[PDB]
């Protein structure tokens, strides 16, 4: 049984990310840990707001045995306004449970895979700095490169071409972050396509509420279209599946929590949907949540878990092994 | 890691017509821990024959031997290939969790969520004479069961009469009606309407039309005042996704013998993500077989109703389930 | 009336082993009808040992029934939906026996629509060099319809098709991706091959069997007719594909549908603008005989992919038909 | 092989039905017989027109071996404007074929059933006269009674109630022959239903082109709804299925011929559709066509094959046994 | 009031055998209809039946004279709507239905001292018809198109459907020797959906424009018509799939086509009028065709097209493929009211 | 050929709770004069009688010089007056009125001459249930066997009004027009209530708002009586939409909404889709109702006729080219 719950502000400098770490302590002395990396843009969350409800969170789950984690999951699903916190508390519960069970979270989730590979992101910058970053990334061993676009169609097309030139042999994931209209999103795909470049996953090119737009882009795009911001809850995904809107759903524990993340996996594998997993601004201890999730369920074609690689940490705090673009368990 | 897998034929005698031939699954790990599952095949629903299950023992052994149970998801994926032998898929998958839970120092229900500590099953009133049907009902009600499953589907007029008569002698109980695909769309609706006008309430109206008639399920759902469930029409997670997309039913009756543990877990998530209600049923499982569903139901806590009485219909000298049976209720120790 | 039904394992060796179950139906008149079940674990979930194990149940199901009431035998055997290949074997053996008592052949009993059919031959997955070699040999043997298996590597598959096309000018092509492509990959494949100026007569099951919307998506974008194979096992599957307007073609396999559902699928197809092709699993000459009579009798197929017996080693031919190069006729 | 084929006007006095009998003669001496009972209202046919194309029919199939009957079927499908003749020639072909095979048509078609039961029809007349036909029919042993309605909703309802009272124990098939509007059709069913009367099959209450009307009635009717005039060809039936318009299809060889009838049976059994088989004005030789079709396929829940019972023939010319309301093979 | 109706068989020989997908004809056996009124006025119509399209046979049309006579004798033509309603029962003899309904308007307009086209609205004074290029070797098709072009025809209908490869070729070659002309391509149900789309794409790629792509797939394949409509850069028309006003309402509901080719021989005057109203109420374009009408028969469609003025294109050349007996002015490819 | 077209205001006094119409006279060079009447509707068509009169010159310039034998040309041109449907109707009919004269016949015959007689209903306006039953009884006494009942402002009293009217008019059929006054739920309750009282309604007209097509369809599904579109069916395009959406059982055609042009189209659309039809009116005087009488007689397309506006007005001299015999209309 949980005896106490603690939330703590943890700041990480890039190369700042304000997260909230969750610590759950059991009667047995075991301690579980999770990390909430909130998003105002995606979830409408504010870190100060997450910190203000520490007592309510404590009260919601204190006294519940982690062996009845499904009860903790149902209760924390009520924190739909604080999804990143939902994620952290649910994972910390499993982290604690897997310790009392003498195993790891990934195995608790099925231990499907022993290794996964993450991409690294080439953010928005001048075409020059972009390509320069792509080369650096490619050099470090990354063979899946995430390219951010969305605010300048013509320049975005040019950037992808230039990046492809200096990274032949790698696959590309393009995230337009809701910056394009339907017609622009289609034009982006076609232009890239005519240059002989292939995009493994074309992420959320239109507005989050524009489900028909996603469907429209999916139909004309020669590349697989993914929903990210349009896919926060299991209910959003069921709607996406019913409207036959996308080829992929990009799961983020920060949007869905563990509970919804698990449902989305089942729904996807039951409807021909492909999956990729992403992140927000998690540090090593937070990315750990996604690593175990991706390793145990083994449900993802691609993994975009590089946020911890953009932060400075005195010491590694994840319960996994980071080896180049690869992650494994021990 | 799994070092051995054994399939064994096991017969159980009923009380009223006759026999249930299940295939028991034993998995042995290098640690010495042993996990057990039971396949209760169905020719009518799954197209399976017990002799057929027994014959592919070496194949099953070959499929999972050498795999560590902590990587149960690998075993689950490999066994999903046994879609032609779903009852065996279930037995192997649960046997795997039975073994894994022991090595983790817990029970399967907790591994699945530990949502609930107790569930209640119904008791079945098979098709017979109105008098005999009412006799069964009274006995069942007398035994403490407050949820009674009534089988119908062969004679609309009599089925309507039977339900009414059963209701009279079991006031205070809830009813689940399973037509087992025996009615046409119009008959199914008439059955619902007739019972309704008699002031009787049906908690779950199970598969009144043929399994391939999804449009029929939806038709009956629309006109029926009672919740309509898919049973034979819902064997895999894919069947259920289709039912959801077609808005065909209010309920899905999950049976591990149809879906295996893998698809069952998938169905639970799909249901809770689409406004679908769930009940869990069974085939001809013995106490050790019903154990599989008891832990699944307790752990997930996903079902409104439980139709797990197959073991109470059979004869067994010694109880072999890893759970407590207290009257209509079931819990874990 | 049927006096006995026997199931027996039959092993056949490949040129470069197919284990089937032969079915013999014995009539009180002395007449014997034969069928063959070539099970598929991947498509039907069947295992050869499981089929052999239900011999008694199968014999019990139809012994004593007069073959002139074959519709009763068909209905009863439809219950073997978990053993479709056996369903097919028993049903065809019933027709083989019946036609002998009627003084005719199965193909005529089924309409006798055509007197000759042509089958393709397959170029399996292998290095491009070996693929081109198989093709050249097959082409030289006179085959003018060539089936190309793909699905594991999009880039290489497009390449393989082009190379095969280069050395088989004059042949028509059927590509079977066996559920290996995603919807986008399936569309890209067709577009790439099209841009090469290559024509594909039938593009078979590019996506997973449960992905009906995928089939339809590919159907919409593909410049070549798209077929359902794994997605079309029963007549109910076909009705669903028709209602969904998912495909241009249905590849019928007796091992998936049995004779009963196959007859239904033919009528559903000709009643809905759907075209057909007939395929096989690993049937020996006696087994493929079942499909040859069905194709000749109904005359329902644009294409025939019945080359399984040509890949096996057989002491003596056991088909009740004439094999003349890529062509099959009735004698 | 067919050496000759001839059409012959055959008139039958009621208790007049003008049919066209088809005789096919094979080189082996075997002769096959069929009968076309045309319908101007349903098929647009005129008996004089059928007779005038005799030469065209002979030239279409002469020389073809009946063992290649599927070729004859495809050629005769071109006679879609003379469906009754299509049925006759196609059956005559099977009749001759079965003889050369030493068996019967019903066995050629599957031999599923050894006996079938037909209803008897209560025609349009005063309410009092309808009740008299009903009693007379019930007395004769018929337990399935087809009641024709459609000209007066008000009296049609009364007629049905009155007929029910004097025929307790019988099942009823009501054929509105397209006489009701969608709303009148629904009211009819509701009214009858409130009187505790059950209708096993409610046949074509609205106009033939009104597929949506049939679907509307189907939805509100507590009784199964059947398409008759709306289902002539296998293509009409595929459309009815795609639209989910009816519960039943009433097949008539005079509308579909043998080829389409076989197709409709398959389509129906593959879509949850129930079937019944009816007739036009066939004599015993023509009803014989449907009897063998119904016995062989065994596809029908109900049989409305009583036209030959409404006519007078000194010599029974069917190749079956009529035993009260039952028909069997010998 | 109609006092008598008489049918008669008249045969017309084509200049050369006419070949279309799965069909060749070198003769046209039509049934002429003569209606005589109590006033002495005589109205004329012509039925050019079609076995392939309507399932009709000329011998069968002749055999029902008494039935037609029985249906309308005694009715005043000024009550033409009653005659129209009654004759709609001849749905199995649509060409005869057409002939009788037109003969009725022909007689009525005489008693009113006007012409049929005016009774129908008198919308246009002139219409232009195309000329057809039947199926043959590529050389002959070009030669035929060449001849047609020099005769003044600027709308050329090309038959295709038996060989995709050669059809694409024939169309390209014809376009080279007929620059300035518009083209109508009729596949008469010869192609599969994929083949029909490919045909249009190949022609389009060659820079050739097709004003009307007529019935590429089978008549019952409505979804196919829609599939082709979606991918085809050219307007797609229903011909064989559009016989009755009900067929067209279905085509509209399913958004299957851009055009409907109306032929009086398929719909008669009644359904044809209904089809015009349905089309103009749903964004559907129309063209009017024919079967094997002689000049007296084609006169029926000329008056219909002139009066309603509802058609973008006119394929009224059957009488040209065969003394003038029409009631209009034939001027090269132009038809005018007298 | 038309040599002039003139519009003139005509006022007609009602008997009980004035109708201001615009009469159209078309003059041909032959001396023949064709007449039509535009009875505008602000509520339905958004028209205002003063606006109709103001565009006389535009109307004249649009068709002057055209021969009426080319009437389809005149119909096409006048379709541009979609903002003045009533005038469109009057000009189109007046054209046919002049044409039939030159051809020595009548408009009904030019439109097919399908029927020689039609029967109209008479309307019971909204008032106290007491005056309601009063009007109905009187109407019934005059021989009318089809009675149109106005409702829509008060569900409870409307249901009451109908039951009371039904009791004092046994043998008559009823048409109920809610004139868009009910919500979907209220519209369905009205039909059910009346149905439960064993009363039958032949045509249940436009229960909900004009743009609520989904509403019409919802009422259609639950109503045991045929539902008709009136305000939602003004143009042929409106009807095609109703047909495509499967929204109603009936369409109530009014020449004042559609003109002759769209009216002929709606008839063909209806007969090609299983849609039944009824024909209504606005406030036409005898000369105006003449237009719909010929249309109804000629086309013979209507199950019911609601042409009583001229019976509600006061005219010393009948001005229709037809015969008004009690509730029946025939031509001579
Ligand atoms: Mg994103
Ligand atoms: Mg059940
Ligand atoms: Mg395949
Ligand atoms: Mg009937
Ligand atoms: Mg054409
Ligand atoms: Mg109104």
């Amino acid at each position: 049984r949980i005896v106490n719950v603690k939330l703590s502000l943890k700041r990480y400098e890039y190369e700042e990310s304000r997260n909230v770490e969750v610590e759950i302590v059991l009667e047995s002395g075991v301690k579980g840990y999770g990390e909430a990396s909130p998003s105002f843009r995606v979830n409408g969350e504010r870190v100060e707001a997450l910190l203000a409800i520490e007592n309510a969170v404590r009260e919601m789950i204190t006294g519940i045995d982690v062996r009845n984690y499904a009860r903790i999951f149902e209760i924390t699903d009520r924190l739909f306004g604080f999804p990143s916190l939902k994620a952290a508390v649910q994972f910390a519960t499993l982290d604690a449970l897997s310790q009392e069970l003498g195993t790891q979270v990934c195995y608790l989730l099925g231990g499907k895979r022993d290794e996964i590979e993450t991409d690294k992101t080439v953010g928005i910058d001048t075409v020059e700095n972009r390509v320069k970053e792509a080369k650096k990334i490619f050099e470090e061993g990354f063979r899946v490169i995430k390219i951010k676009v969305g605010e300048n169609l013509k320049e975005d097309i040019e950037a992808v071409e230039e990046i492809a030139k200096v990274t032949r042999g790698a696959k590309y994931i393009v995230d337009a972050n809701m910056g394009y209209t339907q017609k622009e999103a289609v034009e982006f795909a076609r232009a890239v396509y005519q240059k002989g470049i292939d995009i493994a996953v074309y992420e959320q090119p239109v507005r989050r509420e524009d489900i028909e737009g996603l469907k429209f882009v999916r139909f004309h795009s020669p590349f697989p279209v993914a929903a990210d911001e349009s896919a926060r809850t299991k209910f959003d995904v069921m709607r996406l599946v019913k409207e036959e809107a996308v080829d992929y759903v990009n799961i983020k524990l920060m949007k869905s929590g563990i509970s919804d993340a698990l449902a989305i996996v089942e729904i996807a594998e039951s409807s021909g949907l492909k999956l990729m997993i992403g992140c927000m601004g998690e540090s090593s201890l937070g990315i750990n949540q996604s690593v175990h999730f991706a390793l145990g369920t083994g449900a993802f074609e691609f993994h975009d878990l590089d946020s911890h690689l953009m932060l400075k940490e005195e010491v590694f705090r994840g319960k996994f092994i980071q080896d180049g673009p690869r992650m494994r368990v021990k």
